[PDB]
């Protein structure tokens, strides 16, 4: 009955069931609704001490550790779900990538261009709907679906 990736689970603290997404790391207290050959995206990419390059716009070297840096991207997602802040806003001011001048957009792709993990999130994300922490080894993506 779920769309690809979606499983039912039981809340630590509360005892209700929820809907986590394997694929996209999203979770939900809402049962999920329901592919292209390209989707569009946005993200915001949180670099730590492991990264691929621990370089970025922000920060000439990045010393973060790569828990320091979930603990980061855990907060943004608060804030994003909250709505005291948007994803463009975020992206824009704190996203560790030269995407972070376009409010994070990365523009059309198909399968085939992007880092695996990166990709299957992407695709497994419905249009409007937005990732859990994504790991990659650029570092720890938000990423939202917007085409
Ligand atoms: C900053 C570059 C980067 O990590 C990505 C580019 C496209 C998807 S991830």
């Amino acid at each position: 009955k779920l769309p690809p990736g979606w499983e039912k689970a039981m809340s630590r603290s509360s005892g209700r069931v929820y809907y986590f997404n394997h694929i996209t790391n999203a979770s939900q207290w809402e049962r999920p609704s329901g592919e292209p050959a390209r989707v569009r995206c946005s993200h915001l990419l949180v670099k730590h001490s492991q990264s691929r390059r621990p370089s970025s716009w922000r920060q000439e070297k990045i010393t973060r550790t790569k828990e320091e840096a979930l603990e980061l991207i855990n907060g943004y997602i608060q804030k994003i779900k909250s709505g005291e802040e948007d994803f463009e806003s975020l992206a824009s001011q704190f996203s560790d990538c030269s995407s972070a001048k376009a409010r994070g957009d990365l523009g059309a792709f198909s399968r085939g261009q992007m880092q695996k993990p990166f990709e299957d999130a992407s695709f497994a994300l419905r249009t409007g709907e937005m990732s859990g922490p994504v790991f990659t080894d650029s570092g720890i993506h938000i990423i939202l679906r917007t085409e």
